[PDB]
């Protein structure tokens, strides 16, 4: 009776308020997944500037080099690191889909 | 019958265990938020920085060449990327709000 | 009859509610490696460009060196003042596993 009554609008309150924090949840993973990618883009393009600047640096002296030696009579280590978070991007993506796989349709 | 008691007291530790999650749900998206925005800042002060160190040797390079110019004559390519992750922080803020405002009261019994 | 529905969807419920939990411990630790990725990857460039800046230093100050000795120059800061800033996320990815934890201690276990 109106102890089932009561039962049903708890189930109904329950599964309104999870589906709401589900969508939450996924928009925050996605948000999450897509400053990732942009983190990656920007530390990666500022990698390949750093090691242009280095490159050019070094070609530049060895052209100078060799203008040196030329008035003489002689013949003639930095690392930088790429960001790869593909995998955890990819991971991300299967937990909002699974998160889209949760979704609860009660029995009315 | 025991049943019914049974359903309730699920439905109990159903909504106590929601809102247990809710909160760490909350608190980690926060966290997230606080990294990000430390993320962009160190990402962009070294970008500067970059910046800095290309113009600064553009600037040597071309009063050598001057002087060598004026004694023999009568770094763009270098590009920085700033981060922007406004949108995505603010929207994170948003979830963390609608996270907030999804706490679970049950009518008891 | 409707007590049947009920119990079934209470153990719809709670199934689709660890479901999305196990989703979300995933997400967050995801998120840990890679805000611990990010924070190396940041680092370690942040001490490539200190050390390309101090070797242009020494290098340039060996090259002023010899046209002072050609030029009889006497007396003996900029590009040794580009400073880097390194990253910490120390305390937030401590928060992050903290959090996971709690999502773990989360799971829903009905009675029958």
């Amino acid at each position: 009776g109106i102890t089932q009554q009561v039962l049903a609008e708890n189930q109904k309150l329950i599964a309104n308020k999870f589906n709401q924090a589900l969508g939450a949840m996924q928009t925050g993973f996605t948000t999450s997944n897509l400053a990732f990618s942009k983190v990656q883009d920007a530390v990666n393009a500022n990698a390949n500037a750093l090691s242009k600047l280095a490159s050019e640096l070094s070609n530049t002296f060895g052209a100078i080099s060799s203008s040196i030696s030329d008035i003489l009579n002689r013949l003639d280590k930095i690392n930088t690191t790429l960001l790869d978070l593909s995998d955890e991007m990819a991971i991300l993506q299967e937990v909002v889909k699974q998160l889209n796989d949760s979704y609860i349709d009660l029995k009315e």
